[PDB]
Formats: structure tokens, sequence, C-alpha cells
């Protein structure tokens, strides 16, 4: 499975059958349908820059993994009963500066989406196990738009140096990703999935309503990893966004 014509996204269903669940991520939020539910807390996060563990580069995409061994890094709140633990976060963008994101907002595709995963530790001894569960992962989705460039992505930019192609990793230290996110308390929530293999119909996402911005150059340079291992021809990670899937009888609920 990747992105290309042969093995992507329109071709994932002939080997994940719930490619065509009901509650596939990700999704299109029209705002004049999405729901208030008063019952929804502000977010809570608290996140220990000591938790930063490596950068990695998969192949279709760079990761950036935290130590998942205790609560020092958690997200609470919002619709939550329990605490969610930190364990990584990446980025999805296309081909094109102007289209990118995997959500859409009334029909609008933004430039590049951040999603900040976390795991359901007050319930799950793992995230293995988890991640398969309904209630297993919360992930905080933030929209990115083409503009000015975001000085706060710096030290993730000026680490992929070390990872420039599949299966290279690096200590990535000291670092704290709620400097990533807006200083907007307000979000969109619905249940749903993971936006690739395996795919698993296991997510609570958390769309925030204020975006981020990028420069063209910021972009340019996550498209300039490569897909293939070291020694072969070069392949760059062009793009790795999911076309939006059906709602199915989903409600969209807001913090507004
Ligand atoms: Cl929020
Ligand atoms: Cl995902
Ligand atoms: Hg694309
Ligand atoms: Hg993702
Ligand atoms: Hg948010
Ligand atoms: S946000």
């Amino acid at each position: 499975w990747g992105y290309d014509d042969k093995n992507g996204p329109e071709q994932w269903s002939k080997l994940y059958p719930i490619a065509n669940g009901n509650n596939q991520s990700p999704v299109d939020i029209k705002t004049s349908e999405t729901k208030h539910d008063t019952s929804l807390k502000p977010i809570s996060v608290s996140y220990n820059p000591a938790t930063a563990k490596e950068i990695i580069n998969v192949g279709h995409s760079f990761h950036v993994n935290f130590e998942d061994n205790q609560d020092r890094s958690v997200l609470k709140g919002g619709p939550f009963s329990d605490s969610y633990r930190l364990f990584q976060f990446h980025f999805h963008w296309g081909s094109t500066n102007e289209h990118g994101s995997e959500h859409t907002v009334d029909g609008v595709k933004y430039s590049a989406e951040l999603h900040v995963a976390h795991w359901n530790s007050a319930k799950y001894s793992s995230l293995a196990e988890a991640a398969s569960k309904a209630d297993g992962l919360a992930v905080i989705g933030v929209l990115m738009k083409v503009g000015e460039a975001n000085p706060k992505l710096q030290k993730v930019l000026d680490a992929l140096q070390a990872i420039k192609t599949k299966g290279k990793r690096a200590p990535f230290t000291n670092f704290d990703p709620s400097t990533l996110l807006p200083s907007s308390l307000d979000f969109w929530t619905y249940p749903g999935s993971l936006t690739h293999p395996p795919l698993y119909e296991s997510v609570t996402w958390i769309i925030c309503k204020e975006s981020i911005s990028v420069s063209s150059e910021q972009l340019a340079q996550f498209r300039s990893l490569l897909s293939n291992v070291e020694g072969d021809n070069a392949v760059p990670m062009q793009h790795n966004n999911r076309p939006t899937q059906p709602l199915k009888g989903r409600t969209v609920r807001a913090s507004f």
C-alpha cells in the first residue's frame, strides 16, 4: 500500500475491506451541520519535553515518537473521561502547496495537516491492544494554511537531514509538541479511523477550529525526504493524504 496510482487510496479496499467501513476518516466538516454539545470541556494537554525520543522515516512519512511508559505527557478534557498518553506526531501533505490536508471544512482543502496521537492508557495495557478498539486512540488534527513561514517548525525541519531515506532514525529530544497548536481552545470532534492502513476505526478526532501557517519552502522540505532505502534510486515523498470519506450518519459536534 502507498499513495501511488497502483497501491493508493482508491485501491486500499482490495486489501483492507475496512477501507469501505462506516467510520472512515478523514471527512468533510460542514459547519452548517455540526452540533453544539454543551457537555464538551476545554481540552487540557500537559506534555513533558523529556518524553521526546526519536524521529524516523517510515517510507510514506516521518514520525516523531515519544516514550509512553508513564503518564508524564497526557491529554485530558474535551469529550473524554480518561486520560490519553502522548505517543507520536506526524504530518500529511499533498503534491501542491495549496491542497494537501486530509480533513476539509465546507468543501475546502487546506495545504497540510498535523496529527498528534495518544492512546487510552486508562483502559488498555499497550498501544498495540488499544489501536483496534473503538475508544483506543485520540488524535488532535490541526489544519495548515500556506502563507507566512512558521518558526515553531524549525527544530523538526532541521532534524530531517538525519533521516533522509527509509529506516533512518535519530534521537529527537527535549520537545513539547504543544508549541505547535493554535491558541484557540475550540474544536470539532467525531468518531472515525486512522487515515492509512491498517485503517482501524479506533479514533476519536479533535479538529482545531483555528489553523496554523507554513510557507511553501517549509512544505518543499517534507516533499524532499525519500521513500527508498539508502543506495537505491531516489523516489520522493510527494504526497500522503487520503481523500475524504462519506460520513454515513455520524454527527460532528462543536464546542461552540
Ligand atoms: Cl482544542
Ligand atoms: Cl492517522
Ligand atoms: Hg495530491
Ligand atoms: Hg495521520
Ligand atoms: Hg485544538
Ligand atoms: S485550535
